[PDB]
């Protein structure tokens, strides 16, 4: 039944020889040049990072005055990229051991400055991605040493000679290959600096002009950032022209080190873009997330930045193609954002209402597409509704509903209608008012779908009014009519009428019934799973028609079936249609307009009238 | 104002030494085992790739120096000891090859083997390894690695290391032909001694590896790489099954494209379009190379608008990043994306011919993707490529029938080069557009674009076929004028115009709109109601406005609402139902009493030309008019009034004023 081959069979014979690992240097160089970094442009990042590190080491040495800066120069005529830093520079032994040895990083021995970027000992070789020839001039700041020129074609060997006129620091000259002339373009080189190296701690000059490098706001003390600095920084990170309506500046080292700023734009989101967002950093250097989480999909409306020292970097930079503790970070961020937004609702409900109006669709999306019930409920805390127990216009929440529920109660009742007036005057609400439960009023298009997917909240089942009305037939229909029996059809009249209606609506309705639960309305359509039926139509519903035998229209229909039978049927058809529309279960309303106009004319029938008459006498002469 | 210190101030002084690049072996091992891959689980991919390569070399040897051995990769987990073991029955390694290949970073025996083959040999395209580092991925997850290997030539060996710069080699007995690798897993990596976990990783990366893969004596990879087979030797049921696997889906593909080509690059690929339409409540095309997963969500190979496709793309010669989970930046990959874009467009176009019906359903479901593509791309040539897939309706065609921009370009009058469209919520609002009524009479055909984002699509399209798209953008004569003047006051802030028109027939009124752009924002407004003065409800409305003003208010409101519905401008009439019910009950049951006034001669025939006033008991003139040879209607409320003749026509005597009373019961008396 099983096919295995692996067995404990092997035994060592005699002694072992010991060996050291070695390297195929030529092929390592090729790997760094062609196979290590997925984008050619990052040689700029790597060289700037090296210059920044050389400057940090000098700064640190300076404590134990001169300028500390990084210069870039593009010669589009000579096809040349030059970078020069005023840092510690390198001696002969340093040029040989650090530059000449792959995976050797002098920026490690440096152990006494979380400012140091360099780690791997390969970044420098990225120059050979874009250059036939690389020359290095370095002057190890120190009374002893002289200058040096380091030189290589990138294959196999390199040569070093003593040099004069070498300024303190290091200059590196890239003779660009014809493939890569784009990096002798000033506009091109500028694009790259501001992409990866825009938060570097020393000034960078490009062809004599100082680049507008920035402060890493996310690393700084939240209380020291003014609203205006956030406005500006938002515009930078979101590449936007408006300002944030909310700003969340979150630091933690709790489960994981986190330094982050999130913004909600003041603009409403584009509906085009919704169907068609935060940057990830470490050590002030950009790190890529294409095809990665950081935030869950429903929080893609947020803009801003996340930095976490617990995220390891691969040898290139990207990495972000993971699920480890990213999934954790994402869960932490989601929780914190929900808490932030709940707090904004407390502070300023009216402002939150505007937020919810503009961004609520993201919450609904999040509830609908999550499989995790606890997450659905967390996000659900952000939803807002009106209530039958609160004045019109006043927003409430599932939490506040829960806190008004009497000790006995175990369900949350809701009603979805286009607006406050229609909900308040809904036949489904009239029926519910005979009970003493609070009803949530939900006015937005996908609120019902949302609550259907939510299903329950804090162990309380969500039930639509329409559903609850149906369920009550299968319990005690112990409800009394709104009007005394004198204002209703007698039983004999009700039965006679119903039997007529059943014949007139044979294959349109499952059954027809009187209900004591209506007041203003002549009838209503009921369906057990009303919400799901409404949802299905967005592309027969064993519907029940329930009539109010106290309503003027119903009573008139009773008469009409024996006086103008054809008019009675037209009326009946219209009452059903009106109940289907009120139920939200109506197909195209256009084909009913014909009947309605016809009905309207036949209903509306002048009379006879009283005449006052004046005679004009003729004059004589 | 500039600051530069870069100057040619250096000079080469004296002689120079030549030095060879070196390599810090210790640190480099750490880099592979720590800082190379996004996930630790990837050591399983690498070791299986190596077993596949070993097997492939053995298979190649036996073509020529034939012999008889089964070709298999075996994995074993031990959850008590915390070990992961992989064994292949491939070509194995002698002592020299263990020291050379395993002991030297970036040395690849498999690469050398590849370089010596005829490019035509099958092993040329199935050997995976290139870099000579994949093996060091074991130290990511293992404190100790043991390799037992027995070459196919004329002694077994055990290679052993902790991964800290040294390794040991000793002779070993009992080693089976091939190679066995035993990982003693780190404490934080013990999950790879779990069978279920290892199974997840094997199926993720290595499910299509050419050789049988066993785990704890059970076979895993039962899935053959359909994209490498001849399109003709694959059945519809194989596609359905493969689709479901590769898309993780449960429906069938509505469309299947099996594309092979050796052109800009080796391509073996299969694309599917799902049968199920997508929505809000919510995999991609995967990238492979030599049957191994590179990216579950391929990024650079397709344009974003084709993200609705599922399936797989495999290329043997696509340039891989060292991590094997990315592609290098490449002009070849750019060309590939362009080629695929064109192939899929070509395929969908062909499908619109073979079955326009089916393609019509496809365009309804996925058309938004095409519209997005046209808006987001910057190449005019490609915009017009994707635009060949668009369907609209036309002014020159019946309702509900689709046409392409090409078919429009077909029918155009010989002396013209302009594409006229009109983006409307619906057909009614289109056919009755002022701007379109222009193009009806003198000019000719207009595209009707009802779908959302149809507008900015064409705006972004700009130009198609070297041509330019441009948006083309009873009751008497005084009874009616009276009615109109009343209507403008009850609907003061609902419409910006009220007209009278002779169409309608069955319809008492219709809504028309000038700007379609507005109407969208409205259901995203300045309507124009137009009245049929021959319609019974309108003539009823006319009569009730004075007689039963409150009833005529409901009726008016209803006629307006009914017209907005008939124009598709109000899709959810819930706001009107309570009112409509009031209208019905009141219609089936006025306060003002109808009073008809006759001015006559001595024979009792109606007399024109008399100036008349009606005044109330206070003396106030309520109304002044001239008799015109027919009866005059008034509607008065309870009180006392007087009809006064203020001028008689020439040759007639002025009659005595007539005083009358209307009471609360609607009965009238002359006093
Ligand atoms: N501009 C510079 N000035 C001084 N030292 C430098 C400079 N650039 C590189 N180095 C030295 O060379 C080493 C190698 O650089 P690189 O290959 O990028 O590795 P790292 O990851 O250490 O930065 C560094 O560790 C540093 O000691
Ligand atoms: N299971 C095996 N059987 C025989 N040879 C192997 C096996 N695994 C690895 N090798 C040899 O070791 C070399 C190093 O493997 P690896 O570091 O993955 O580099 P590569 O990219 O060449 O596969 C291979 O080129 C191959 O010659
Ligand atoms: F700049 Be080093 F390679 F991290
Ligand atoms: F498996 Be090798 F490093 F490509
Ligand atoms: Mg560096
Ligand atoms: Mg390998």
């Amino acid at each position: 039944t099983l096919h295995n081959i692996i067995t404990d069979t092997e035994n060592v014979q005699g002694s072992f020889s010991k060996h050291e690992f070695q390297a195929e240097t030529k092929k390592l160089l090729d790997i760094v040049a062609r196979s290590l970094y997925s984008e050619k442009e990052v040689f700029i990042r790597e060289l700037i990072s090296n210059g920044s590190d050389a400057l940090e080491k000098l700064r640190h040495r300076m404590i134990t005055t001169a300028p500390m800066e990084i210069h870039l120069q593009t010669d589009s005529v000579k096809g040349t990229f030059t970078i020069q830093d005023t840092g510690v520079g390198m001696n002969k032994e340093d040029l040989v051991s650090n530059l000449g040895t792959i995976a050797r990083s002098g920026s490690k021995a440096f152990l006494d400055s979380s400012s140091i970027i360099g780690q791997f000992g390969v970044g420098f070789y990225s120059a050979f991605m874009v250059a036939d020839k690389v020359e290095v001039y370095s002057q190890s700041a120190e009374a002893d040493a002289p200058g040096y020129k380091w030189s290589s074609d990138g294959s196999g060997v390199f040569e070093v000679a003593e040099a004069s006129g070498v300024r303190q620091g290091t200059k590196i000259v890239l003779h660009l290959k014809d493939d890569c002339k784009e990096f002798s373009s000033e506009d091109r080189v500028k694009e790259v600096v501001t992409k990866y190296s825009n938060f570097v701690s020393f000034p960078i000059f490009l062809n004599g002009r100082r680049l507008n490098t920035l402060q890493a706001l996310w690393m700084m003390e939240p209380k020291d950032i003014s609203e205006w600095q956030h406005e500006e920084f938002y515009r930078y990170v979101a590449q936007a022209y408006d300002k944030p309506r909310y700003t969340l500046h979150y630091r933690a080292d709790a489960p994981l080190n986190i330094r982050s700023i999130f913004y909600v734009p003041e603009m409403k989101p584009s509906m085009f873009d919704v169907s068609r967002s935060v940057a990830l950093y470490s050590r002030k250097i950009l790190i890529q997330t294409k095809a990665t989480d950081i935030l869950p999909k429903w929080l893609r409306f947020l803009r801003g930045v996340v930095d976490s020292e617990d995220i390891p970097l691969n040898l290139s930079a990207e990495l972000l193609q993971e699920s480890a503790l990213i999934r954790k970070l994402r869960d932490v961020l989601q929780q914190r954002v929900i808490r932030f937004l709940l707090d904004q609702s407390k502070k300023d409900p009216e402002k939150y209402a505007r937020f919810f109006e503009d961004y609520g669709l993201f919450m609904r999306e999040g509830i609908v597409t999550t499989g995790e019930q606890s997450v659905k409920e967390d996000i659900a805390k952000l939803l807002r509704f009106e209530s039958s127990a609160l004045p019109a216009g006043q927003q409430t929440s599932l939490m506040e509903y829960s806190s008004r529920m009497k000790a006995g109660t175990r369900n949350i009742y809701y009603l979805c209608a286009p607006n406050r007036h229609l909900a308040e005057h809904s036949p489904y609400f009239e029926a519910m008012k005979q009970k003493d439960m609070e009803v949530l009023f939900c006015f937005e298009q996908f609120d019902e779908l949302t609550l259907l997917h939510l299903r329950e909240f804090d162990r309380k089942k969500l039930i639509s009014a329409e559903t609850d009305i149906v369920v009550d037939h299968y319990k005690e229909e112990k409800f009394q009519d709104s009007k005394p029996a004198s204002e209703r059809l007698s039983s004999e009249q009700a039965e006679d009428l119903l039997a007529w209606m059943r014949n007139a609506l044979v294959q349109r309705v499952t059954n027809i019934k009187v209900t004591p639960r209506l007041d203003t309305h002549p009838a209503m359509i009921t369906v057990l799973e009303m919400g799901a039926a409404r949802h299905f139509l967005r592309t027969i519903l064993q519907p029940t028609l329930e009539i109010n035998t106290g309503h003027d229209l119903i009573k008139k229909l009773h008469a009409l079936k024996d006086s103008n039978p054809e008019l009675a049927q037209l009326l009946l058809e219209q009452i059903y249609d009106n109940a289907m529309i009120a139920a939200g279960l109506n197909e195209d309303p256009r084909p009913m307009i014909s009947r309605l106009n016809q009905l309207l004319t036949r209903a509306l029938e002048s009379g006879s009238s009283a005449h006052i008459v004046m005679v004009d006498a003729y004059k004589p002469t």
